[PDB]
């Protein structure tokens, strides 16, 4: 399928370029320069602007399949590109008309009550912009969404072995989790879902199908 | 009425204390320093903090008529204060079951297609921060809110004129916006509804008076 990439040219943006390059896909891949995009043969390079309205941004989203948003600001604009930024590409895939959205967030986005300790402390203005961003895609879209919770990011090796939703936080390699971003673009199963991961002792394809057991999906 | 201030030792608190310490109202002030609340005969100060919990934050909400928040963070901190506390603020206040919720916004705030030119670029952090509490407020709570979204605060003294609902982004002094606040708490045609206004040629009372015109409750 055709899926458009915003974060392009970040550390995950750059792994999962790196991870769909092997598949059938054709892969978009936005960014403010376009000749930051690694080159690879089944990339092309799009303008794209996180500072864009969302009107500006869905020019860009015609006829995409599917969009994937790994977009971050490494918590030195948060308002701007983790929240706002995030918020104005839900509206622009809508604008759009496309429906399939994955989004890279963060382990208990969704539950401040989990917020414990110091790691949370010096983490909590980013994670109140993944959280603002979360509800958001949640409560007020229509999209057919799935929202990835990864722990801290490593840039060890991948392993191909993960665990989900099992309310833990823990570290995953950054290959694992763009690996992770590229199966679920296959799991159908998976839209409408929030899941959490961490690198563990499952291989990715086999957790995901372990979801199947107990995903119901609304009618 | 009873009713609670937050952000009750700010510059917008403090001239809002003093525009209450005039009416029959019993005044509770919020503030994580009770010995910082000014002092006035009808105004007593209660320890409350924005970093806290809406369960945390709750206890000290029992029994009010009424909760005002006029907290904001200079733009020091504004993902902890003027978006994240404000929300959890309003989570607070149903729990609680305080219905009355009237909240200090900014011009333009909910119209991000207004957001044009270098004096919305230099705030343009607050806006995101401040847009999405109000998305909180009018699409995700069930409470008998008012948004009052003044211009630019002055410090000159007050005027007692005000022009609203224009689409005019104009200065204001603060005591004027404090005034309008004390006044909105009397009127109970603005639940439900957001207000913008400006220094201009009409007493408060008579503009509010000039939304029952037009407004429209929704049962």
């Amino acid at each position: 399928m055709k899926i458009f990439i915003v974060g392009s040219t970040g550390r995950v943006g750059k792994s999962l370029l790196k991870s769909l390059s092997t598949t059938d896909y054709q892969i978009y891949a936005g960014a403010r320069k376009v000749e930051q995009v690694p080159q690879y043969n089944n990339v092309k390079a799009v303008h794209f602007d996180v500072d864009w309205t969302p009107e500006e941004m869905a020019k860009q989203l015609h006829g995409m399949d599917a969009i994937i948003n790994v977009s971050g600001s490494g918590g030195k604009s948060l308002l701007k590109v983790d929240l706002y930024g995030a918020v104005k590409l839900m509206q622009a895939a809508e604008k759009a008309e496309v429906k399939r959205f994955i989004l890279l967030s963060t382990i208990f986005s969704l539950q401040p009550e989990k917020w414990i300790g110091a790691g949370f402390d010096a983490l909590k203005d980013y994670y109140i912009a993944k959280h603002f961003a979360d509800l958001y895609l949640t409560k007020e879209t229509n999209l057919d969404y799935t929202i990835i919770q990864p722990g801290a990011l490593t840039e060890e090796e991948a392993t191909g072995l993960i665990d989900i939703n099992d309310e833990v936080s823990a570290s995953n390699t950054i290959g694992d989790v763009a690996d992770t971003i590229k199966e679920l673009v296959m799991t159908d199963h998976s839209i409408g879902k929030v899941i959490s991961m961490h690198n563990g002792k499952t291989a990715i394809k086999e957790a995901l199908e372990s979801l199947l057991e107990h995903h119901h999906h609304h009618h």
